């Protein structure tokens, strides 16, 4: 089945996903100086003081911090988006080495990771239905760049060690999201899709403009986890990220000069 490797890796997703070579395909580069500012778009709303989290899963691609998304608990409205967004999950993609690990590009640029906050339309009922419309998904994502620590991270990273093979979880209740954020919310838009099969045209992507910073220990300890089960030949969980893909005919909105 499909992963990250030279023989099941995003080259040969199309075979099983044709959707990969679609109009609306993400991670994107976001070409600064051609993403154009819209002033009618709104500030974001990130209402998450009533998040709860429940669990940490490794799932053999990354891990997922999963929440409660049975009631409107932790919420994403505003900017590009009509109604009301519920958080489900988050997770990250990164590198082997520092210089790679993000889906997405800035001007090219790569950073050393990726955290996606996923979120879907609580018009369509549950998030399997969320994923089959076109305006199914809200994904908040923002960079990590290798420098300070963040704190609000560190709770993530010391429960690695109880998760590090395919299939393993553990309790992960009482955690903040809010400590993942950077201090502005200023973001580029534009419409995607799922960045692993099934690659669904779903996504209404929302990056934030301000990485956060990661110290070295932190990302070090994200690439000790595995992609394989526990018994199983060990093969280091880095570099679970899809490049680029084109553009196609869209156009990124910024919500910033
Ligand atoms: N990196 S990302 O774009 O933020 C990202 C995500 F946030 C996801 F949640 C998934 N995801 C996994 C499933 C399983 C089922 C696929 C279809 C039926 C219901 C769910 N669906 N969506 C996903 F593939 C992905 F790429
Ligand atoms: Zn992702």
């Amino acid at each position: 089945h499909w992963g990250y490797g030279k023989h099941n890796g995003p080259e040969h997703w199309h075979k099983d996903f044709p959707i990969a070579k679609g109009e609306r395909q993400s991670p994107v580069d976001i070409d600064t100086h051609t993403a154009k500012y819209d002033p009618s778009l709104k500030p974001l709303s990130v209402s998450y003081d009533q998040a709860t989290s429940l669990r940490i899963l490794n799932n053999g691609h990354a891990f997922n911090v999963e929440f409660d998304d049975s009631q409107d608990k932790a919420v994403l409205k505003g900017g590009p988006l009509d109604g009301t967004y519920r958080l489900i999950q988050f997770h990250f993609h990164w590198g082997s080495l520092d210089g790679q690990g993000s889906e997405h590009t800035v001007d090219k640029k790569k950073y050393a990771a990726e955290l996606h906050l996923v979120h879907w339309n609580t018009k369509y009922g549950d998030f399997g239905k969320a994923v089959q419309q076109p305006d199914g998904l809200a994904v908040l994502g923002i960079f990590l760049k290798v420098g300070s620590a963040k704190p609000g991270l560190q709770k993530v990273v010391d429960v690695l060690d109880s998760i590090k093979t395919k299939g393993k979880s553990a309790d992960f209740t009482n955690f903040d999201p809010r400590g993942l954020l950077p201090e502005s919310l200023d973001y580029w838009t534009y419409p995607g899709s799922l960045t692993t099969p099934p690659l669904l045209e779903c996504v209404t992507w929302i990056v934030l403009k301000e990485p956060i910073s990661v110290s070295s220990e932190q990302v070090l300890k994200f690439r000790k986890l595995n992609f394989n089960g526990e018994g199983e030949p060990e093969e280091l969980m880095v570099d679970n990220w899809r490049p680029a893909q084109p553009l196609k005919n869209r156009q990124i909105k910024a919500s910033f000069k």
